[PDB]
Parts: C-alpha cells; sequence; structure tokens
C-alpha cells in the first residue's frame, strides 16, 4: 500500500525509446539490433538482473517453407537467498517485433513505447528493490519482451501471430520444477502478467478484460487517480477523465470480450493476466494510427508516455511492497 | 460433400453410455474404471485404432500438497502407407472426468453423453473409412477424452480446471516433428478440433463462438437441416427449430464471448476450434440440470442423444470425404 510520500518519491524515456524505433521484423537484422540494445540496457543499467533468451522457429504464411526465428527476451530479479523456484514473479510484457507489411513500419505505440515504458519503470524501482531486500517476501520482478506477436498473413488464421508468446508459454508450462518447490512449473510461477500494448497515443481507454484480475485493474486505476490528485500526471489535469473506464464496474458485471494478443497463450494455460491495451470500450476499435505509417514517433504523445511510465512504476512498487523505500534522501549527509 | 443416399446409409448408444454413468472424479477408482472401459471399447470395437494415454499430475485447490493424476485418453486412425507425421487430424473431444462436489455427481450431459456420442459416431464411420482408404487424402480421425476439465475450488482461480487439456495441449505443442514433416508439431497437426460439452438435454441451443471455424459450424448446421428434411431426426419434426442459432450469421457479425472449457488451451496455442456446447444464446446460462444432482440418466433425452450421434457421424463423414462409401449393400450377393 503506497503513501503520497512514496508517490512523490517516484535515461529519459526518449533516450530509452529512440533505439527501439526502427524496423524490427523477426529474423531480420533490425530485430537483432533492437534485441541486443534491450539486452545491453539491462546488462548496463540493471546489472543485478539476469537476462535470457527463449528461441523457437516456425513457418509463417509468407515464409514458404523457411522457418523464421522468434527470440523472446526475458529479464528478472529475485530476492537474494531465496531458491528461485520458490519465487512468485510479477511479470511485465510487451512485444518488441514490428509488423512486416508495410515495408519500414515502425510501430511507435505498437509496441516500442510500451517496451520503453517497461524498461523505464523497472529501472526506476531497482534501487528501492535493493533497499527493501537489504532490510529483510517470496516475490520477484520479471519482464518479457515477446517476438512474433504480429501476424504475417492476409487471411485470418488460428496459428498465425503470437509466435513468441505461444512458444514461451508452451516451454515454461513444461519446465517442471523440483517436487520440493513452492511452484510446480516455471509458467505457474507467474503471479500476475501485465501486458502493455498500443500505448503512447493521447487519451487512452483501458477496459478490464479478465475478472480474475479486476482487483489489480482497480489497484492500477486507484494509483492513476491518486497521481492525478497529486498533480503528478503531465497529460491530464486534476479534472481529467480517468483512462480506466471499468474502474467502478463490479467484478460480476464484466462482459467485454478479450482482445487476441500475447496474453491469450498464457491465460489459456492458467496464468492470471491483466491486459493494458488502448481500445474503444464500445466499438473495440484501436487507436487511429494502428497499422498505419502514421504510427510513428511524430504521433507519439510523450506526456502520455511519461504518465504511463510513472503509473507502471507506481503499480510495480505497490505490488512488490516498496512503501517507505522509494525515497532515499538523507538530510545533513554527504 | 454428402448425398441423401449417404445420409440414409447412416452397441446401441445406451449400451456404450451405461458404463460411463458412474462417479469418475480424477485419481479415484471410478476414473480408472471408466478409463479402462473406454480404452477397451476402442480395443475391441475399433481394433484398427491406436490408443494412448497422456499423463500429468498437479495440485488442486482441494488436494493440499497431494498431486492428483490426470490421464487423457487418445485414440486415432490414420490412412495406411502415410507417414503419421504428414497426417492432418480431425479431432473430436469431450471430457470424461466428473465434478467432485456433490459426492456421487454423475454428469450425464456433463459429459458422459458427449463421450458416448463420439464413441458411437466414430464406430459408425470406421467401416466406410476402411472402404474409402482401400480404394485410394492426408487426413485422419482422432478422439481425445480429456480428464480434469472440471474445477475443484470454490473460488474462481485462473489455474483451476482444464488440467487434462492444458497438459495435453502443452506437451503436444512441444512435440516437435522431423523437419521433413508436413506438420511442425503434434499440436499443429490438428486440422479441426470439435469439442462436445453439455449435450443430451432437450432442445439444445448451439452458438458459433469462433469465426475461424464458422464455416464448419455452418456445415454442421447444414447437415442437421438436411437430416431434418429427410425425417431422420427423432427429437425434432420436419418443422422443428434448428439447434444452430447462428447458422445465418455472417462470419463478420459474430460477437459472442467463448465459454471457458477444454478448447481454450488448444485455441490459445493456435488450433482451430469448434465448440458444440448447449448454452442460452442471450443469457449464457447452461441447461437447468447443470451441476445439479438432476444431471442424471433419468433427465437425459435419448432421442436427442441419438440425433446428436447421427449428426456427428454425418459431420465426420462429410469432413473425411466418405461420400459414396457409407452404403456397402450388395444386391444378389451373399
Amino acid at each position: 500500500n503506497l503513501s503520497n510520500a512514496d508517490l512523490e518519491a517516484l535515461t529519459n524515456i526518449q533516450t530509452i525509446l529512440a533505439p527501439l524505433l526502427r524496423p524490427r521484423v523477426p529474423g531480420t537484422p533490425g530485430s537483432e539490433l533492437v534485441r541486443n540494445y534491450i539486452i545491453q540496457f539491462f546488462n548496463s543499467a540493471l546489472p543485478l538482473w539476469t537476462t535470457e533468451l527463449q528461441v523457437s522457429s516456425s513457418k509463417t504464411p509468407v515464409s514458404g517453407s523457411q522457418r523464421i526465428p522468434f527470440v523472446n527476451i526475458i529479464a528478472y530479479r529475485s530476492p537474494p537467498g531465496l531458491n528461485e523456484t520458490d519465487v512468485g514473479w510479477l511479470t511485465l510484457v510487451a512485444h518488441y517485433d514490428s509488423l512486416k507489411d508495410p515495408e519500414g513500419f515502425i510501430g511507435a505505440i505498437d509496441s516500442a513505447a510500451p517496451c520503453s515504458i517497461i524498461m523505464s519503470a523497472v529501472r526506476s524501482i531497482d534501487a528501492a528493490l535493493t533497499r527493501k531486500w537489504d532490510n529483510m517476501e517470496q516475490y520477484g520482478i520479471q519482464v518479457i519482451f515477446t517476438d512474433g506477436e504480429e501476424s504475417f498473413g492476409n487471411t485470418l488464421t488460428a496459428n498465425d501471430g503470437l509466435y513468441g508468446s505461444r512458444s514461451l508459454a508452451a516451454h515454461w508450462a513444461v519446465d517442471k520444477y523440483p517436487s520440493t518447490a513452492k511452484y510446480e512449473t516455471r509458467l505457474s510461477s507467474i503471479s500476475l502478467l501485465v501486458l502493455l500494448d498500443l500505448l503512447g497515443a493521447k487519451n487512452p481507454q483501458i477496459a478490464s478484460y479478465y475478472p480474475v484480475t479486476h482487483f489489480d485493474y482497480q489497484r492500477l486505476a486507484a494509483l492513476e487517480s491518486r497521481l492525478r490528485e497529486l498533480g503528478q500526471l503531465k497529460s491530464s489535469g486534476i479534472h481529467g477523465k480517468s483512462w480506466f473506464v471499468d474502474r467502478t464496474t463490479d467484478v460480476r458485471s464484466l462482459k467485454r470480450q478479450p482482445v487476441e494478443d500475447d496474453q491469450v497463450p498464457f491465460s489459456g494455460l492458467g496464468v492470471k493476466v491483466l491486459h493494458v491495451i488502448d481500445a474503444d470500450p464500445t466499438t473495440g476499435e484501436f487507436p487511429s494510427v494502428w497499422h498505419t505509417p502514421d504510427d510513428d514517433e511524430n504521433h507519439l504523445d510523450f506526456d502520455t508516455i511519461r504518465d504511463w511510465s510513472l503509473l507502471i512504476t507506481a503499480f510495480a512498487a505497490e505490488w512488490l511492497g516498496l512503501q517507505g523505500f522509494m525515497d532515499n534522501h538523507h538530510h545533513h549527509h554527504h
């Protein structure tokens, strides 16, 4: 439970994002460049984190008989002195691949900003994480940047798209832990998966798609409103409309159909999933720039991206129980 | 494409079902009895079929630290002289476990009748299958009876229920075929999965839940109507209302939320899925006897079960291309 002091206590976003805003179609050199950038960001700025790749290959509707590689990026930090197989993971996810067609599509909100948002937020809590663990409970932080979320084919095809998340959920679901472990599979050790998608455009609308995580959705909404009351949001004023259009809906009145995305493989295998995607609550339509050459840096609203970063930081900090550890200011001390 | 002669050409259902209508909670001796019955049915009546078990264990909300076993039953027949890894499988599924609470629940429509319906239909096409293959294309027939579909816990819990189908979809998704094979995984070799659930009650209402299989739903509806026109349905007259309430909906107007069941793990991993479940189209409510001691043999409508068996037989026969092979009558010949 975070205090207003904790919130006031909360590599600029533009610096972290710039290197992501290039074509990164899976299997191409753009993908390798963006991937090594992300890994090097964690290796230099978050050295306490372990980084890892998960690799698969599969044919797609446009690759004929060639097998395209799909490389998920995983990075995590666990409380020290704990068997990693006893750790529950808060898991933050976005996809780092880009749509192939049209040639040179960038995917600024889809989903480079979401990736930057995650990198920024975990960077901002790392020091408080160290502070709270130095003091000491069986919960860690994890990010997954998925590859191959985007579909390649013209037709609608059940096995097209979500290549990275299907491969990752599959292999983690059969990564069987010791029988002495608190958790039964690597997949089952995910306590909450938060997928960010289509973020960075103005005035997003975020619905609540999974009853089993509506409480977390409401916690997220509560934090947004508190940061709005504190005057800490740059894209909205103290009287702005809340992004979270289901914040008052009762868990038993939720009836929106989920949007097919990276959370579906994990959810269908039994993971609690929270899908933070900007889509009209009534029509289901995505932002106007979606899958258009206009989803570029010049249509990003960076005040909204900064707000998203601040909110995700606050959410992760509340969830990992960092209250009283966000401020490390020391008076009369050098 | 089936002719009216083919349809007229189409171990009574009660004989196949009787042994299934006992408690069969996973891990208990009822489960082992029902499972060995099903396997022996295939071994004796369908000797051309290979049978196989897929085994996992997992804790549940009511087993404390004990791991409950979950045993899926799989049976299949492939065209001869074909590498099994080049075969696409039409796959018919129902769950053979029963709800634990209340004690002694039977699950007549949930889902013993669906299981009997599948066993009856594949029995009825086996001879035509032999006939069409003797004449000779890369498509086989497969049944899965899943265990642990039912949830055990009081609360709603993302990883409770669907134990068998989650385990089976997971392991088949990583069962990687030779690179020379037409299909890339055992999971990916499923061409169409048809899940039958909550069948055997009067006047079912079947909605279309997946656009990517709406065509198959419409083929199924078409067969129903033709069999109604032929006077071949025992539960409905030539003017009865069609069970398939979405038969005229355009693929682009489908907007019903899927019901969480055994198809979700397979669908989320990229399998085309057709969910034949009786639920009110407007409210989502299941049959009245659902999860009540009234879901027993005495509330089954066996004319409806016979109709379902006939319709599933017709669907599988149309799908496997058995036209002209359903009638083996020979005039002036002993």
